[PDB]
């Protein structure tokens, strides 16, 4: 029951690649943001808690002020189509270095991951991006949202040059075959 | 272009799903063993740091032994076709949790069942495996071939899981 060859397979794990660029011409259609919010909600979590939430960023100047105190990662930011805000639940709301956050990071992670490769299954493109100042786009989301606490930030769209190559630790260092 | 359209996307996203008991009589191939670690090897990660090392269980005996401390994991693990153990070497260490999600992802694409464990022991699952490898463990993941269809998606509603701006 699989849904693509070998040689499908392999070209995923390579398309899905860290993004530097996006096509700031190419839109998100209500189709393509759907989707990728299914993507992310129908990710799996431990004991099913589910501690996170997806705030779409689609507003040119939203996104815009957000880029603007990601650093290096401003012009790509901008160039996004759309860009992703992983929030944490709050450990008062998952219950009826901290172990609560860290657990729900955890969750949050692999949603991620799942995220990234739904993302290449469709045709279009991610970054994960850590790199930016968290109390500076925290404040300019404030107003439209409580203020979350956010694991990272993922830029989405439609690339404009090649996929870069894959560098990687060696199979050794990486897999023990027991 | 796309890889799949829209209803396998859409297939997909319930196919990848937490397979509670496998087929034990099925066998991984070298080629699906090989193909799996390079899934989990090719995730992203901070600076590309790769915080990460992944443990290849295929021996029964072996396996079998991780399996009695898994609590109510137990069956599961003993009729898979293989065990992977998820190890750890801002914060970045939590991060094989990225790969967690990728290597269920691309287990589906392959057409096989996987699930992901954090119900077991972390002393005496780490003290049967320490005469080889020096942790820190993370999280289990179940890999094989599904007796039954996938179960039915439940989570919590668009609107408590998604903004839209
Ligand atoms: C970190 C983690 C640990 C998990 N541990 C267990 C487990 O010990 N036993 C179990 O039956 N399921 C476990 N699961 C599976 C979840 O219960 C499952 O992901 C959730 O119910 C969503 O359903 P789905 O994976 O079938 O889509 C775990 C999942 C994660 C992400
Ligand atoms: C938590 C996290 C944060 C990241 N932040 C950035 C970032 O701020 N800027 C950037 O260009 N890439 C960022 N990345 C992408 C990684 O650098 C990338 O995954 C790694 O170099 C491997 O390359 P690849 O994903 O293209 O295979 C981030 C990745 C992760 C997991």
């Amino acid at each position: 029951m699989k849904f693509l060859d070998q040689e499908k397979r392999r070209q995923l794990l390579n398309e899905r690649h860290s993004c530097k660029m996006f096509d700031s011409h190419y839109e998100f259609s209500s189709t393509e943001l759907e989707e990728i919010a299914e993507i992310a909600r129908l990710s799996p979590s431990s004991y099913n808690t589910q501690p996170w939430h997806f705030v779409m960023v689609t507003d040119k100047d939203l996104k815009k002020q957000i880029a603007a105190h990601s650093y290096f990662n401003e012009e790509m930011i901008k160039s996004a189509s759309a860009l992703m805000v992983v929030c944490s639940l709050r450990p008062s709301e998952l219950l009826p270095m901290q172990r609560l956050e860290s657990y729900i990071l955890e969750q949050c992670y692999i949603a991620v991951g799942q995220i990234c490769m739904g993302v290449s299954l469709m045709g279009l493109d991610s970054c994960i991006i850590g790199g930016f100042d968290p109390l500076k786009v925290g404040e300019v989301l404030e107003e439209r949202i409580n203020k979350p606490k956010i694991a990272c930030l993922i830029a989405l769209g439609k690339r404009v040059a090649e996929a870069s190559q894959k560098s990687r630790k060696s199979k050794v260092d990486a897999i023990t075959w027991l």
